[PDB]
């Protein structure tokens, strides 16, 4: 038959959404065999940079003093300032609670000591199994930076990630800081010249090719400022034009662009010091139109870029938009973004990614987003149901699978 | 009786909204006596450019191959790709279903062949009577382009539109492509000079005057790019200043501006290749302030222009804003736009227009929009009812008539 | 006794919100002992500039004729045009009704004459007691302009405001119209030179210092245009850099910036002729980063500046954002703004201010805003209750006190 009641439909959508294994196509997590770079712990959750920014709006403790404290002390301060002295109603604070509850811990007691004991008696491998199970995440895409001495080592040592973890080649240093990076390249055997000649071009391409072969990335990525433009006679513009795009096309690897971040407007805050700005769509429009054989994954930081980004996706099939990034990762914005996207793109987009920096975040990141996405799906199905259309649970499971996993794998080939 | 609760209010409002005859002040429909230019058919509905854009995001069929197929083949592909392989949850797909259901056809069967048979046994005149009846549309405003050889002929042959259809003089070729258009003008007896002198000015005005007399348009219209500015030393700026405005004032005809469309960012897609951009409000502000004796109808394409456009309407009574155009014609946006408009303008605006290109679209266009507009009205009436205001059903019927028909006719005199 | 259900939660929050005494940190009201500048009356409510703009969209009465009528005649016209000829559904009209109902008058009768009689038999001091009581407002922050001959007099006469009223030093003439203002300064004994030298700098600082000592303002304020930038080699840029900031720091007085207003786009409308524009965040960002020892209160006029303003607050603890100003003071916007703010800032912001120009407006301004703020809180508390957190009624009361009063006083010291 078909679904005949609004209740069955809802039960059906929520169940399908909750049961669908998720492919988180963009995170800052690492296969557990990569070592300490994989962050997890209630102390890591509480010291997430989102919460550092928030605690600094309340506490009288200087930023210097904060950075001087131990992670445990920072966590204690954040807990006291954001959870005890004021209700933890922000999205980031709410998330910490969702993680605790999901792990079987009880937020009702506010017993941070007891919460810590839970983690003290587990290994990274165990927690990963636990979390991926609780968050129903089957595949995690990492952010792998070959310019980070730490991460760099494991890749050179031939270490391969857990089969549940996939690599993504981060190129920010190369594209945004070529002047300083070119020195490290030549130091690694990549003889780039001071002038952008065929020699420099071939060496940069070799660097990319070497790492593509080494990581077997699902895509190459870069985060860009509000002022991003293309074409552009700059190191970034030339590298993208002469090296990145050609290589990406040859290996049929998508180019992921996270646009709109204004770095370090408040240096002292570190990762919590980045701001946002609306970008022009001209550069993305040009890339999509002039490079029809290249695939692009895009997410933008400014609320004001979201609707036009959806419209751009209507224009180019070689564009796949994804997630509600950072400052967009808040219920009010996730909801409006997801509705605009489905209304203009049907199911041809990737609703969300976690951008998790701490393992446990996969729990709240996906739990918070799934309930909103389910609500949107229920309304959209109810609307065509009202129009006389019949939908089957199989069709819903199909649609949900496309949104949470298939659209991505299908796009990166 | 007494409307003394949100519940009674909801019933009375929905009834009033549903029963109110609609004047669709902007469409791409034509009086049936104008011939084949009047599109209608389930195949026409499925090949609407909104769906072409959407199918191209999914199908592997090349755009060239798509355009090579017959309309029936295109419709079959779109149906399979957007309705069968994925649930038809997008607004445009949902609309097709609403039309079918409204005509008495059953979407539950997904029998495209049976749907086609319905249309095969009807004439244009009959379908028009059927659709206008089902969509409860009493008056349709057309988009009449004197630069289109096809349409041009019927007007020259003295053919007059059905009394339910009204004309609107489209001037895009003249204002946006004067360099190429000036040649057609002189070829039609309008001796415009290479230089913008009094001779050219008088000839352009004569062209406008001749067509105003020929069509008896309710308003003159033009769609403009995000970069639109005024004053401006350009063909567009000079024609508007020296010809359009003076003539519009003399005949007391409103000037309609549809701002924000960036034409052909993806040429191969044809009508489905247009993009959007936020525009500056400076030009509109200047026109409203410096030409107090001219009337302006405005709608904008960018989500980011909507709130400030509402504020501009608060500033100038010679400005009438209307509808949720194109990329704004989606539930999430229609809702936010309609609420911002009513909150700052009360009932002094035109909530919607269909922009229908295919006859049957009047059904879903108005059905989808009316349910949203009705909900906004219920909230607003309830808020004053709870404040102690007594709203009568007659007052609701009056307000609803203003929003859906009278405000337009009152503005265009 | 834990909060067992959302329904019970809804009640505790609404009670706390309704019972919490409000500090309205930005209004255009005056202590009753300041004289006629304190506007109150149903006629004043109806002739509020928000309604002037709205009536002009409907009435055929010329703007000249309108200004020529007496306040009573204007009120009669506005009442007839916006309440009788069309339902009073706009936010501003709804507000008038809420005020009447709150005062015990009955909107159901639409008896404007009877409403007027209520006010005719009361004094300013009495109405102030009545209104502050009904709106549950314990503290009102005024807008005091030393450049207004009228207001200026009472301050020079040593008149001190009622203890419920606080002063805020308005500096628009000085910062935005220095060229014309410098003449008044020297005329008052402040010997500023034509050139911006140390002499001019010291004299401007003396002017500020003299008025700070005279008003004992909670903060110094200025409203700025969409084009506002800083640093800037202009009178405004230099005065802010060399005089305002240093003085503000020395006295630890916050600098309030209301950004985005485009003055007089429609001169004839007077106060109702101001428009809006999106501003760059660069100037505010620079001020916050380069002047860590200065405190800034910011509110912006453009809908499109709201989200990034929230993000900027996440970056700088010396920034306190407040209210939904003017064109933002509409339910649809207040809701989205308040949700974005709480999601990214928890309770570290000031949700609203009335900007009341007419005494009675405190009633609707706060009643309309409180219901929305209460709904947002109910949702946010429900989300953490759902995550296992045990919110207590006393904690809700504390959070509510912070949002409506304590955050402000805590920020201004
Ligand atoms: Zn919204
Ligand atoms: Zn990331
Ligand atoms: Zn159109
Ligand atoms: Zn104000």
């Amino acid at each position: 038959m078909s679904i005949n009641s609004r209740e069955v439909l809802a039960e059906k959508v929520k169940n399908a959404v909750n049961n669908q294994p998720v492919t988180d196509m963009h995170t800052h997590l690492f296969s557990p065999n990569f070592g300490e770079i994989l962050l997890w712990d209630i102390d890591e959750l509480l010291t997430y940079h989102y919460l550092v920014a928030e605690v600094m709006r309340w506490t009288d403790v200087s930023i210097e003093a904060f950075w001087a404290m131990s992670k445990r002390e920072q966590a204690d301060l954040i807990w006291e300032e954001l959870f005890i002295k004021r209700s933890p109603v922000s999205e980031a604070c709410r998330g910490v609670l969702t993680c605790l509850q999901g792990l079987g811990l009880d937020p009702a007691t506010r017993d941070l000591q007891v919460y810590r004991e839970y983690f003290a008696k587990k290994t990274s491998e165990e927690q990963v199994d636990t979390v991926l199970q609780l968050a129903n995440v089957s595949d995690v895409v990492m952010t792998n930076d070959p310019f980070d001495d730490n991460e760099r080592i494991s890749w050179l040592e031939g270490k391969q990630p857990d089969s549940r973890f996939h690599a993504a080649l981060r190129l920010d240093p190369l594209l945004n800081e070529y002047e300083q990076t070119k020195h490290r390249l030549r130091d690694w055997g990549y003889k780039v010249n001071d002038e952008w000649n065929e020699g420099s071009i071939q060496e940069v391409k070799r660097f990319l090719t070497d790492w593509i072969e080494r990581m077997d990335p699902v895509y190459m990525a870069v985060s860009l400022p509000p002022t991003f433009s293309f074409p552009e006679e700059s190191n970034r513009g030339r590298i993208i034009r002469d090296c990145l795009l050609p290589v990406a096309e040859k290996h049929n690897i998508p180019f992921a662009m996270m646009i709109g971040v204004k770095k370090r407007v408040h240096p002292a805050l570190g990762d919590a010091g980045d701001f946002v700005g609306k970008a022009s769509m001209d550069g993305v429009e040009h890339l999509l139109r002039e490079y029809p054989n290249n695939k692009f994954l895009v997410t933008m930081l400014s609320r004001e870029n979201q609707h036009e980004l959806v419209v751009l996706a209507r224009k180019f099939s070689n564009l796949m938009i994804f997630g509600c990034w950072w400052f967009m990762n808040n219920p009010e914005i996730i909801n409006e973004m997801t509705r605009m996207r489905m209304e203009m793109l049907g199911t041809s987009f990737i609703p969300q990614h976690s951008d998790a920096r701490v393992l446990e975040q996969l729990i709240y990141k996906w739990h918070h987003s799934k309930s909103i996405i389910a609500e949107v799906l229920i309304d959209k199905y109810d609307d065509i149901l009202q129009a006389g259309w019949e939908v089957t649970e199989e069709e819903i499971k199909r649609d949900v699978a496309d949104l949470f996993s298939r659209n991505f794998w299908r796009f990166v080939g």
